């Protein structure tokens, strides 16, 4: 796990660049698992809304440096969407609105892998439009208010992969980060599953979803295990088994599709069920 230098003191995850051995079969395998998850949710009466997060390197190509991503990454976002469609998985396009939103300010942090709070809010709004368009939610709307607090420097997660403290003067300038918190005006109908994009309060993706959906949302995202393991954990949970939500939003950044997931802790019989759900 490493970092790639861009222009103007931008940093990227090399996971958005590196080739992966056996990437084709890994993508196949992950898609079969995603499809099995979709079918499992549907069988419990939950609608899956897959949220494919585009790579920072795809959204900010203008800050690419000398190194460019390998060919695997050229059309990964598009192929993920195409395969999700083949699998009858509902996956609203997040790339077009995030790209539109670059004119307003940064939709990703310069020195960090993650979307900015504004970037996450754009994604939440796109997802909420799609949810409304498909009538996936019923129930009385609940109103939420998001308040913007102070802005302060933020050291990005990628800076720690840089080479050594004798060279601290070479580190890129910290990002700036605006605090944003969401509160209600005053069984949960929506569950959120995903990665640090969803688990980390700094990006306020949960709050942005609550506000955009006009619905309470429960967070089952986790930091540091990729997008699949927290979803499998959720499916095995008492929360899901005893109170399946109307909608599950599954945040799944594109770079994880051709990456291996450690399934060693799961029953192979259950893994088999997921892959063979059709």
């Amino acid at each position: 796990p490493g970092v790639v230098l861009g222009r103007d003191q931008w940093l990227f995850s090399d996971e958005e660049f590196k080739p992966t051995a056996g990437a084709e079969q890994l993508m196949q395998e992950n898609l079969a698992l995603i499809r099995g998850v979709r079918d499992t949710l549907q069988q419990h009466g939950s609608q899956l809304v897959l949220a494919i997060v585009p790579a920072k390197a795809r959204v900010y190509t203008e800050y690419l440096g000398k190194e460019r991503p390998a060919s695997l990454h050229d059309d990964l976002y598009n192929q993920f969407h195409a395969q999700a469609r083949q699998a009858n998985v509902f996956a609203p396009d997040l790339m077009a609105p995030m790209e539109q939103a670059k004119a307003r300010g940064q939709v990703f942090l310069r020195t960090d892998t993650h979307w900015t709070p504004m970037g996450a809010e754009v994604a939440a709004q796109a997802l909420a439009e799609a949810v409304s368009r498909q009538s996936l939610l019923n129930g009385d709307p609940q109103a939420f208010i998001t308040e913007a607090g102070n802005t302060a420097p933020y050291k990005g997660d990628l800076t720690n992969f840089l080479p050594d403290p004798l060279f601290s003067n070479l580190l890129p300038a910290p990002d700036n980060l605006q605090k944003r918190t969401t509160r209600p005006v005053d069984q949960i109908p929506v569950a959120l599953v995903g990665t640090s994009y969803s688990a980390n309060p700094h990006w306020n993706f949960l709050g942005a979803l609550q506000q955009a959906l006009r619905s309470d949302v429960a967070n089952y995202a986790e930091d540091g295990h990729g997008p699949l393991l927290p979803m499998l954990k959720y499916l095995q949970s008492d929360a899901f088994k005893n109170a399946a939500p109307q909608v599950v939003v599954w945040e799944f950044p594109e770079r994880y599709l051709p990456m291996k997931n450690d399934l060693s802790s799961f029953d192979p019989q259950w893994i088999a069920q997921l892959k063979n759900s059709r």
